[PDB]
């Protein structure tokens, strides 16, 4: 079962780049604009499943389109008619790079300074989104890439539908910029320690832990991590949104302090 060689007459597919729970991403040439793009398409094997067809249209295809250097731009969406059936797709900015999920998997924890740099840049992407009224809602290692020229790129903003969810998302409360802060804190935790804050035999077990259980401070999970870093990470991961960083920009400012070896403003954490 293949994905067609073309999507409309416009997009000529090249190499496969990646795949996920519901889609496959291909490098493509836009023949109209002479541009290499990434085309995300419903996976060829799941393509006959109505439940996935629906998810793809309602979720993947609804990624918000934002113009920022740290955000993967969304160019186009559509549906190709395939001998098998209608095949939905979304066209976006091509990133020659690797997701943070892959980096952690293949290389282990990032050095602390590199981790701070990467997450500080993610904060800029989130600030821009928030300033433009969009909550990301699904910040996770899989939604952040680093390019071959070391630029951070954040993707797949503003979609509806456990390792990275905020307590409020677990509870069905209001989700806001502070929920994105929390979830980015989880990512930061994971790139520093090599492990996410909470692991469980199920998503309900992980959700429970987000609501109810204190994360182990990063310096307890892994060597070379300071108490200043514990302080920043543990603030982003506060259960009560009022005790977290209130904005992505407030979080970034403490990251930049720690990068420059200045004390963060986050409450001290002792171990
Ligand atoms: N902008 C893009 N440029 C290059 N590669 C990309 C791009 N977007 C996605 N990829 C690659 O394609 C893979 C799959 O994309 P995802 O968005 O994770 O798939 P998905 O099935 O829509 O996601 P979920 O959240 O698993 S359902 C990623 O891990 C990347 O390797």
């Amino acid at each position: 079962m293949t994905t067609p060689s073309h999507l409309s007459d416009r997009y000529e597919l090249g190499e496969i780049l990646g795949f996920g729970g519901m889609s496959e991403v291909h490098l493509a040439r836009d023949l109209r604009d002479h541009r290499d793009v990434a085309v995300k398409v419903l996976r060829a094997d799941l393509a006959r499943d109505p439940s996935f067809y629906l998810r793809f249209r309602r979720e993947a295809q609804n990624a918000a389109a934002l113009n920022h250097p740290a955000i993967v731009a969304v160019y186009d969406t559509g549906e190709a008619e395939t001998p098998a059936g209608p095949l939905p797709y979304i066209v976006m900015e091509y990133v020659d790079g690797v997701t943070l999920r892959d980096i952690v998997h293949t290389e282990g924890p990032m050095t602390p300074k590199r981790a701070i740099e990467v997450i500080a840049d993610a904060c800029q992407a989130l600030n821009f989104s928030h300033q433009n009224g969009i909550i990301h809602r699904d910040v996770k290692p899989a939604n952040i890439m680093i390019s071959a020229t070391n630029a951070v790129k954040v993707m797949d903003f503003g979609i509806a539908r456990a390792q990275y969810l905020s307590p409020e998302q677990a509870r069905g409360d209001s989700v806001d910029a502070r929920s994105d802060v929390y979830s980015l804190g989880c990512v930061l935790y994971e790139v520093l320690t090599g492990e996410p804050p909470f692991t469980g035999d199920s998503p309900v077990s992980v959700a429970y832990q987000h609501v109810r259980e204190d994360p182990i401070p990063p310096s307890a999970r892994h060597e070379g991590l300071s108490a200043d870093l514990d302080a920043v990470v543990l603030k982003a991961l506060a259960k009560n949104p009022e005790n977290r960083y209130q904005t992505a920009a407030e979080m970034r400012a403490d990251l930049v302090r720690v990068h420059n070896g200045e004390p963060p403003e986050a409450p001290k954490v002792l171990t």
